[PDB]
DNA sequence: GAGGCCGCCTGC
DNA sequence: GCAGGTGGCCTC
């Protein structure tokens, strides 16, 4: 025989004897030693596990339970990885002792004491250096969130310590944590049994707590009647509008007529469960009863009402509704407002998901103020930020309450001082990172400026957006795109983390830094940091969702020292449109999304183009007065916000590109129309405000696939449109108002679509950029109604930019400080999601 | 400096 | 095939 048991059984639970020692061919195995396992194919390599229990089953003969480790390979690292390193998983099942090829040894290589001071790894030891050839791990594993974190310390029971498997009793605490629960019963009625507390993924709600509910829980009151269907495409006049006919799509550019609606919010009156026509309540069947919350836009005053409101303004209703608790979205608080102690700007900004309300509303009076009596300090972190920018990432974060921005790095001088304006106490470093950092490794105390260096233990917390040129394809890297790649300021800035050790970093880029070179930039990042010891995650976030009026993804890695608690990723807090909030990222076939469970509604609506700027004087193309008046006082809870408490008399950088005769005369063809943009302009000759003349566009070759117009005409301008042809000179047709080259390479462009585009006053902000043009890809830069493009101060408003904070330079040098920055409102979130984890620092 | 001009690749 | 991701040359 091979297996025999050793020694006498410890305990008889049933079918199953369990033992504390067995003996395979030439080995003892004892509970706690490790083993490999053979898979089903001998082509897969073998599993890694952790002996939990051994027992005798009545019925299948010898057992264990196998605790499994994951191979690094078979982690978002994948390759990458360390050969030798494991990762700990809540992975684990029961396994025939015939299994176990082998007993092997896995050391825990925790991190030291002295573990911060421990960094000046070179570049080639962070990407590609191992570990001294032993299975080891270090970090516990969420493979669908792709989380390394330090390893849990479950502890167990007397009766757990001879079969404990920490797996089984995390996945325990799991299932509990998400399965809805009564809690406290108030009181037992003839049909059914009354609550005053319940939990649900380990919140709780108590009888007079606010709920957020998704929108399809209830309705409200109103009977309204239907609204009109979408604008009947009337005909026009293909010779007068010969692009026209490129816009059969539907579809607009930064339109918000596909964003979810907002979370219902309703007030806890019940908490109940159906009582058994034998007594006993049905706890797997609980239902709320909640009065309704009216927000202003669902009144019979419509989206309007909005417009004004605070964003977290609510009116009391007495409709009642009655959800199954399960459809319960998260907890908020409702509160009335005369009667806090603090005031309701101090309130709305000391906590999240915080609401009030100042009336009632009395549906079909349609009338206010219905029954009421019903109603009843760590120190910062000193902060390196690196490609700093003017400094919208610092801004965010210090609003955020957790950080000094101490130290920046800034090439480029205008964005330094605009920094160092905004900032007066913080060192602002102008040369290259890497210099920086080899003179710190040096042991150089002052750069050559006189500005004493950061040195260990001075720096908390690292942030920083790197550039990524030259390895920016998504194509395979080669030895070329490789060298870039190690000597990039990517590396740098991992360097610059390796020698601090801060407690914290985060690393913002472009959304597809995920996917630069098949992924291999996002894995060889998180290879980095966990070469170092670091806890880290990565994800995609979407700027709109946390409350501008722009779509702009970021990527963003997250990394904690060993010691701290990991932070999540933060909640949306505004609707958006789903198009624009695509935050999943597949590596290696895999899949990855963050820990956000908001994924189709949220608590506050969409900031708008209207939030953003309506109350910004008009000014006209190549408008220059530096300082002018606002002519009034804030129009939208946004507008408060960014003007801020104190009176502001002076309206700063509300200032244009003067743009040339022709293209002010072509802004001024397009229409106000939402959806408006290049493809709506007239063929026709205009006089120029320079006695230029603007001339008609018109044709030179068939294009077979857009076919010809409603009339004859050729809608093709190129030799060009014969799809093996040269370009040839003779239609290059200089000076028309109708722009000669979206024509001929629109068949592979998407029609320009965007180009000289109109915002609309009810949509959103296309990606802010460096330097708006209508002709540049992101072209939609045109104002709402006025016939010019988005002034500094507004792409500082779509940015969420304080009207406070300061820009320098000239309004080209201000447009690319506006575009290059991170939305304050984007970084204060993931700061709050840091504060957390310095407030839960056990 | 301001505008004209506009590739290659991915996900669906 | 549509929609989108990425700015960034040159030139006049
Ligand atoms: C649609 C407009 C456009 C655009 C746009 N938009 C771009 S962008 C290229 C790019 C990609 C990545 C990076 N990075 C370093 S990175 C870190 O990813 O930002 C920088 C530039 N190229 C275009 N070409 C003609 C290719 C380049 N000429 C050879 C065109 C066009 N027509
Ligand atoms: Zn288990
Ligand atoms: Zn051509």
């Amino acid at each position: 025989n091979r297996i025999s048991w050793v020694g006498e059984a410890v305990k008889t639970d049933g079918k199953k004897s369990y033992y504390k020692k067995v003996c395979i061919d030439a080995e003892t195995l004892e509970v706690g030693d490790c083993v490999s396992v053979i898979p089903d194919d001998s082509s897969k390599p073998l599993y890694l596990a952790r002996v939990t229990a051994l027992w005798e089953d009545s019925s299948n003969g010898q057992m264990f339970h196998a605790h499994w480790f994951c191979a690094g390979t078979d982690t978002v690292l994948g390759a990458t990885s360390d050969p030798l390193e494991l990762f700990l998983v809540d992975e684990c099942e029961d396994m025939q002792l015939s299994y176990i090829h082998s007993k092997v040894k896995v050391i825990y290589k925790a991190p030291s004491e002295n573990w911060a001071m421990e960094g000046g790894m070179d570049p080639e030891s962070l990407l590609e250096g191992d570990d001294g050839k032993t299975y080891f791990y270090q970090l516990w594993y969420d493979q669908d969130y792709a989380r390394f974190e330090s390893p849990p310390k479950t502890q167990p029971t007397e009766d757990n310590k001879f079969k404990f498997c920490v797996s089984c009793a995390r996945l325990a605490e799991m299932r509990q944590k998400e399965i809805p629960r009564v809690l406290e019963q108030l009181e037992d009625l003839d049909s059914r049994v009354l609550y005053y507390s319940a939990t649900k993924n380990g919140i709780l709600y108590r009888v007079g707590d606010g709920v957020y509910l998704p929108p399809e829980a209830f309705t409200f009151n109103i009977k309204l009647s239907s609204p009109v269907k979408r604008p009947r495409k009337e005909p026009v006049d293909e010779d007068l509008y010969p692009e026209h006919y490129r816009k059969y799509s539907d579809y607009i550019k930064g339109s918000n007529l596909d964003a979810p609606e907002p979370y219902r919010i309703g007030r806890i009156k019940e908490i109940f469960c159906p009582k058994k026509s034998n007594g006993r309540p049905n706890e797997t069947d609980i239902k709320i009863r909640v009065n309704k919350f009216y927000r202003p836009e669902n009144t019979h005053k419509s989206t309007p009402a909005s417009y004004h409101a605070d964003i977290n303004l609510l009116y009391w209703s007495d409709e009642e509704a009655v959800v199954d608790f399960k459809a319960v979205q998260g907890r908020c608080t409702v509160e009335y407002g005369e009667d806090l102690p603090e005031c309701v700007q101090v309130y709305s900004m000391g906590g999240p998901n915080r609401f009030y309300f100042l009336e009632a509303y009395n549906a079909k009076s349609k009338s206010f103020e219905d029954p009421p009596n019903h109603a009843r300090k760590l120190p910062k972190l000193r902060t390196l930020d690196v490609f700093s920018g003017c400094g919208g990432l610092s801004e965010g974060f210090h609003q955020a309450g957790i950080s000094d921005t101490l130290w920046a790095i800034e090439m480029w001088d205008p964005a330094a001082q605009a920094f160092r304006l905004n900032n007066p106490g913080s060192t602002v470093f102008t040369e290259d990172c890497n210099i920086l950092l080899k003179l710190v490794m040096a042991g150089e105390t002052t750069n050559s400026r006189g500005q004493r260096l950061p040195q260990k233990g001075d720096v908390e917390m690292l942030c920083g957006g790197p550039p990524c040129q030259g390895f920016s394809g998504m194509n395979r890297f080669n030895s070329r795109t490789y060298s870039k790649f190690k000597n990039s300021l990517v590396v740098s800035f991992l360097s610059y983390c390796d020698y601090y050790r801060p407690r914290f970093f985060l690393l913002e880029n472009v959304r597809n830094f995920v996917s630069f070179k098949r992924s291999m930039v996002l894995k060889l990042t998180l290879r980095c940091l966990v070469r170092m010891g670091y806890q880290c995650t990565f994800g995609v976030l979407q700027a709109g969702q946390y409350g501008v009026a722009q779509t702009r993804r970021r990527a963003i890695i997250l990394a904690a020292a060993p010691g701290e608690k990991l932070p999540l990723f933060p909640e949306p807090l505004h609707v958006f449109a789903p198009r624009a909030c695509q935050l999943s990222v597949v590596v290696d076939d895999k899949k990855f999304v963050s820990n956000i469970t908001r994924l189709s509604s949220g608590p506050f609506r969409t900031i708008t183009v209207r939030d953003t700027m309506s109350d910004l004087p008009e000014v006209r193309n190549g408008a220059s007065a530096l300082e002018i008046s606002y002519n009034g006082e804030p129009q939208s809870w946004f507008q408060r916000q960014l003007r801020g408490a104190q009176y502001q008399p002076i309206l700063r950088d509300h200032i244009c590109k003067d743009m040339s005769a022709l293209v002010a005369a072509r802004m001024r063809h397009i229409p106000l129309a939402p959806g408006s943009d290049w493809r709506d302009l007239p063929n026709i000759e205009v006089r120029l405000s320079d006695g230029t003349m603007a001339r008609k566009l018109r044709y030179t070759h068939h294009d077979r696939k857009n076919g010809r117009s409603s009339s004859g005409a050729l809608r093709g301008v190129c030799s060009c449109v014969e799809a093996g042809k040269a370009c040839d000179p003779a239609a290059r047709q200089f000076n028309t108002l109708i722009p000669w080259c979206l024509p001929h390479t629109g068949n592979r462009h998407n029609h320009w679509a965007g180009l000289y585009g109109r915002l609309e006053w009810d949509g959103f902000f296309s990606t802010t950029v460096t330097n708006p043009e209508p002709m540049g890809k992101q072209g939609r830069v045109l104002h709402p109604e006025q016939h010019r493009v988005v002034s500094v101060r507004e792409c500082a408003r779509s940015q969420g930019f304080p009207d406070t904070y300061r820009l320098f330079g000239n309004i080209l040098d201000k447009h690319r400080q506006v575009g290059n920055a991170v939305p304050p409102p984007l970084a204060k979130a993931i700061g709050l999601e840091i504060k957390l984890c310095m407030l839960a620092k056990a």
